[PDB]
């Protein structure tokens, strides 16, 4: 009865010692080589020296604040069976606490209406009570197809729920469960459940065909505006301009299923949007919902989706009560946190979108530090937190008036310390003012965006979000169960994985440039422990480190044209040390995959990725922070025109080889020593560059074609020969 | 508005067949048809099957009078 | 390394022995320890071969 309801079980003792004596002698090796470095000047050409010596400085730097806040890695499990037999016992009303859904939808036309519908499906056939669960959907194009997509969803939600609910399916989501390749009566037992699929997969396809047909409908826009049933038409026809409006579904007022247990309530909104006004594309929704909740029904925590993200797992709110609810080990949590698993991946890694390393390795290992960091989606948040409040256990309406809003029904909904509504009761002065809530000037006078709720950052405002409650006394948890608990959709193609790589930097490079930044943010008051600084740090200043990496790719090459040498060599000093790095980095990257489970190729895919995309799109987001900055084209810029950098870098490369290869042919033996270093750093920066245009350029596998390849092997050696023939 | 507008080059598509239809009819009567089609296979393959082993005299049509094809290398112009 | 091509001779049978045994055990550690086509992976492999280089570098120093 006094147990917790979960329990963090460190790495074992016998599989991470080893890990963390290897850092300390590579941390020890890096030291006394960057010595070695500094001390040793080249006389000769100190240009090239110095421009190494710097990017070798930045690079260690980096690796530093990388690799420290790795020390004491954890996993976490959990017991569900306690938490039922404390909170759901029998004899008694249950006694879960309750949440609310946040799905943010932007525009149709990118996101089609069966992704949304499919994971309004999932969340609304979760294994919860359904008396302590609601959905809010945040249109913000206010348009009128998702409307009648959720109207047809809630009338199949009706038929899909108790399905579900009867023989425990394992997606809960339509279209991802009658698209599985596995057996689909592995372990199924009841006799009738057969024919009721069989039964429901017509149902299914019967609303796809329905859903196609609203869209058709909606392809072609009437001249004088959209009408809807009843009569008065459609107040959303100006995109630009459009009142307040919300509507409920499949509440208690609802009807029921076919057995007759009521559905969640689903209620659909859509913010003012008067032109003329600062909008914001996330943060704000994101608010919108949160104020609405307060007036609707009042949740201690509250998960939020993106629309192509579904519920895989049926317990995962389950899963993370046994966190938030204990007093012990929970009291002083702020949100959970699951990792990103992403559906219909290849069995080929074409450009890094399965993120092992992140989510497996830099974010368990982080777990042991006031938990990780708060990425876009699938995050289950504690509603004390975001109003601004510290932890617990260490007239005046003014105050509240100018912290959030000037409404007082939500105000005093926010001073009830958990659950509840503010005893109005009456829906009518609940639904007439959770559409004042959401008016165009609500959020002035008040702190919404800039101390609560979701922080008005730039383009990206997740980690600004997580940090400003981790920089309080609040501590965060992370999340892996056995099943994963949400699936989303992956990128199709790789232009989209570059402008969204770009997205994410200039997030992070504007970040770096506000009075939020993590270098300094607090450093006074404390409450944020150092390590967790660190890997803000980290997350914030990743791009930059694609500055020097350009000048360290160039100055091999650089040399190899003329000086040919960067050092002087001398292998009795230097040598040793020089082999150990190498070695010690190996042993490191052993003993990662070790414990981490990172699969070897996965491992050198992101290795690889790292300098592949640091290079193509990191610099520009640097370009734009920095331009954006002295300013006080603009726009995405083309596929290709990302990935000259790159392919500039590996012709001078294959051309600073071909002439070392000429230098060799002048050689005589006596100069057949030096050039042998700088062969392998060209070659570690072709090899590194190379195979993501092997992959790009080719359909086929392993080469891309034949005869073309021979041929440009035939050009380059006639080049070879022609500049040879005029040296 | 079939896009093939070939049975088995239709029924023998990895794509899927609810893209763009909108028709609330649609499914149950293509899996009415798809088993119609079934059956024309099976009727074809019946007919191939009789038609492999020739008979001494000849073949016979349906009405009475032999089949005038009964000499491949020699038979009248017929036309239906 | 040593060899004065005086003695290129006599080593060849017995590197076609070595290559024989090697050639029969390889592949099917080669199949074990990599889940994909052809080659395992491509740096980790690249990187053994650069430590055996440097391994037999300094056999060569330490004679
Ligand atoms: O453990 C791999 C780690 O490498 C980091 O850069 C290395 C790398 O050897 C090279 O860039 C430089 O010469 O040395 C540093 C020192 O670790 C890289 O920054 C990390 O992302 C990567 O995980
Ligand atoms: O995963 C969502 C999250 O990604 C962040 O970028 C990561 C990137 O995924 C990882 O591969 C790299 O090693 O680190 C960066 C820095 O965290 C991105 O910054 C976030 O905005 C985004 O929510």
């Amino acid at each position: 009865a006094r147990q917790p309801l979960s329990r963090k079980v460190p790495i074992a003792s016998s599989k991470i010692n080893p890990y963390r004596m290897v850092i300390v002698a590579r941390l020890l090796i890096l030291a006394f080589f960057l010595r070695y470095r500094i001390l040793n000047p080249v006389h000769d050409a100190i240009g090239l020296w110095l421009t190494s010596v710097i990017c070798e400085i930045w690079f260690a730097f980096s690796w530093i604040l990388d690799q420290f806040p790795k020390w004491f890695p954890i996993d976490r499990e959990t017991y569900l069976d306690r938490l039922s037999l404390r909170y759901e016992r029998e004899g008694e009303p249950n006694m879960l606490a309750p949440v609310d859904i946040f799905v943010s939808t932007v525009d149709p036309m990118k996101e089609p209406p069966l992704v949304t519908a499919n994971t309004v499906l999932s969340i609304l056939a979760m294994d919860y009570p359904v008396d302590k669960i609601s959905c809010y959907i945040s249109d913000d194009g206010a348009s009128m197809l998702t409307f009648e997509s959720l109207s047809e969803t809630a009338e199949f939600a009706r038929k899909w729920v108790p399905f579900c609910k009867k023989f425990a399916i394992e997606p809960r989501a339509p279209e991802m469960y009658f698209t599985l390749k596995v057996d689909y009566l592995k372990d199924k037992v009841q006799p009738t459940f057969v024919k009721e699929r069989r039964a429901m997969k017509r149902e299914y396809e019967e609303f796809k065909v329905r859903i196609n047909a609203l869209v058709a409908k909606a392809q072609k826009v009437p001249p004088e505006g959209w009408i809807m049933q009843d009569g008065t038409p459609w107040p959303g026809n100006n995109t630009k301009d459009h009142p307040g409006m919300i509507q409920v579904f499949l509440g208690q007022s609802g009807g029921h299923d076919t057995e007759g247990n009521e559905l969640p309530r689903l209620v659909y909104v859509s913010r003012e949007k008067r032109p003329g006004f600062l909008h914001h594309k996330k943060a704000g929704a994101m608010n919108a919902l949160v104020r609405v909740s307060g007036v609707l029904t009042n949740a201690p925590f509250m998960l939020n989706l993106d629309c192509d993200h579904y519920i895989n797992n049926s317990k995962a709110a389950r899963e993370a009560m046994c966190f938030l609810m204990d007093p012990q080990i929970g009291r002083k949590v702020c949100y959970v946190q699951f990792p990103q698993r992403f559906d219909g991946i290849d069995r080929h890694d074409r450009y890094a979108n399965r993120n092992t390393v992140f989510f497996d390795i830099n974010m368990k290992g982080l777990d042991g530090i006031q938990g990780p960091v708060y990425v876009g989606t699938g995050c289950v948040f504690r509603r004390q937190a975001l109003y601004g409040y510290e932890p617990p256990k260490g007239m005046s309406q003014m105050n509240f008036e100018k912290k959030f809003g000037q409404s007082a029904i939500f105000v005093t909904s926010t001073l009830m310390d958990q659950g509840g509504v503010p005893p109005s009761s009456s829906p009518a002065a609940l639904l007439k003012e959770a559409i004042h809530v959401i008016s165009c000037g609500y959020e002035d006078k008040t702190e919404w965006g800039s101390e609560l709720g979701w922080i008005y950052g730039s383009i990206t405002e997740d980690i600004l979000t997580g940090f400003k409650m981790h920089c309080r006394g609040w501590r965060s948890i992370y999340c892996m169960p056995k099943l994963p608990a949400f699936k989303g959709s992956a990128p199709i193609n790789l232009s989209d994985r570059l402008n969204q790589v770009l997205r994410w930097a200039l997030g992070s490079v504007e970040i770096f440039f506000s009075r939020h930044c993590p270098a300094w943010y607090g450093l006074k008051g404390a409450k944020l422990r150092w390590l967790e600084r660190f890997a803000y740090v980290n997350t914030t200043i990743y791009p930059f480190t694609s500055l020097p990496l350009l000048a360290y790719c160039t100055l091999p090459a650089i040399c190899l044209l003329t000086d040919k040498f960067i050092m002087p060599p001398i292998s009795t000093f230097a040598s040793l040390f020089f082999i150990a790095l190498f070695l010690s980095i190996f042993a490191t990257g052993i003993l990662e995959l070790r414990w981490s489970g990172v699969s070897i190729e996965e491992w050198w895919r992101n290795e690889q990725f790292w300098v592949i995309g640091g290079i193509s799109a990191h610099l520009f987001a640097v370009v734009q922070g920095l331009l954006k900055v002295l300013a006080g084209e603009l726009y995405t810029f083309k596929w290709t025109t990302l990935l000259i950098p790159p392919t500039t870098v590996l012709i001078i490369n294959l051309v600073g080889v071909v002439a070392g290869i000429s230098d060799a042919i002048n050689n005589g033996y006596q100069s057949w020593g030096p050039l042998f270093g700088k062969l392998f750093f060209s070659f570690w920066v072709i090899v590194h560059l190379y195979p993501f245009l092997k992959g790009l350029m080719g359909r086929q596998n392993r080469t891309p074609t034949i005869v073309v390849i021979w041929s440009v092997l035939l050009a380059s050696i006639f080049s070879l020969l022609w500049v040879r023939i005029d040296p």
